[PDB]
């Protein structure tokens, strides 16, 4: 089997993209947030604090033939962002694209934050990192893509982000008219539960190529690209009139300025991010100050290729039973 779904910008500025996914019987659609950096697929539901819930449509258990209560089951998240949502759990049947899944764990939200509440586009997460992260308890459950892997053609899925239009994931095969050259496979580690890899360098614009070593997750989830504060550094500073504020909390830059592309090194290919994949706008409505899409992980505890860098790029989740990671150029 195989699965092809379009995910699609929640906004101007790509800050995240929503896929849809059916769920239940008859079937619920609702759209989620397929996030490589979590393993909970979790969404707002008719069990959901009333006042929590503005404009997202909800998932209704009662509603559906095939909803079973995983008993005594709980969960529990909180993500790198601060947010955080809560509940209990019910398997259903799940399809993403064509492809099915039943029995998926669906948990459904008691509880979610503000910024949950206050963003209408996003319905909930579809958790694509290892299962060893899931939260449910006492009894781990299986993301989709754990639940899916053995049906598939192939045991992998793939991102295809676009800059400011949908893109696609794909399960279980590599679409070869989707990406230029050839992909470019990396190790993984799964130690903290992550798509986690090793750049091997980076470059600022025209510049030389700095030969490297940056650990890093690739991560759909995170809107941004956290590197190192060297390496932020010196892109910055290749940016006139770029200044790294504490009261915005990033660099920042007027967007009078022209940025330079960056480029990250997978093994000996390269990933080259165009400069205007950089700009995330004026950091409030009328202001000349734009926000800086390469940002510093000092302080997060890990560096993280969020949808900046992984948009530049078509990417291979390869589930294996060693997994790996492909970056090609598109
Ligand atoms: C590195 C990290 C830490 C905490 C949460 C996340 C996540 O949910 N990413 N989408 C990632």
């Amino acid at each position: 089997s195989t699965g092809s779904a379009t995910t699609t910008p929640i906004d101007s500025l790509d800050d995240a993209y929503i896929t849809p996914v059916q769920i239940g019987t008859p079937a619920q659609t609702l759209n989620l947030d397929f996030d490589t950096g979590s393993s909970d697929l979790w969404v707002f539901s008719s069990e959901t604090t009333a006042s929590e819930v503005d404009g997202q449509t909800i998932y209704t258990p009662s509603k559906s033939t095939t909803a079973k209560l995983l008993s005594g089951a709980t969960w529990s998240i909180s993500y790198g962002d601060g947010s955080s949502s809560s509940g209990d759990v019910y398997t259903d049947t799940v399809s993403v694209g064509g492809l099915t899944v039943t029995g998926q764990a669906v948990e459904s939200a008691k509880k979610v934050s503000s910024s949950f509440t206050e963003d209408s586009t996003i319905d909930g997460l579809l958790g694509l990192a290892f299962s060893t992260l899931n939260t449910v308890s006492p009894t781990q459950q299986k993301t989709f893509f754990d639940n899916a892997k053995a049906s598939l053609d192939s045991p992998v899925f793939t991102a295809d982000l676009g800059y400011h239009a949908p893109g696609t994931y794909n399960f279980g095969f590599i679409d070869t008219t989707a990406y230029t050259g050839s992909i470019t496979y990396t190790a993984v580690s799964t130690k903290q539960g992550f798509w986690e890899w090793t750049s091997t360098g980076y470059a600022v614009g025209s510049g030389t190529f700095k030969s490297t070593s940056i650990d890093g997750i690739a991560d759909t989830g995170t809107t941004l690209l956290y590197l190192p504060a060297t390496v932020v550094s010196a892109y910055w500073a290749q940016v006139s009139g770029a200044k790294s504020s504490s009261s915005v909390g990033g660099y920042v830059f007027p967007c009078s300025a022209t940025l330079p592309s960056f480029t990250f090194g997978v093994g000996s290919a390269r990933i080259v991010i165009p400069g205007d994949y950089i700009d995330f706008g004026p950091i409030s409505t009328g202001s000349s100050s734009c926000f800086g899409g390469i940002q510093s992980s000092a302080g997060i505890g890990i560096n993280i290729f969020g949808d900046v860098a992984l948009k530049a790029a078509f990417v291979v989740f390869n589930g294996a039973t060693t997994p790996t990671l492909g970056f090609a150029s598109k």
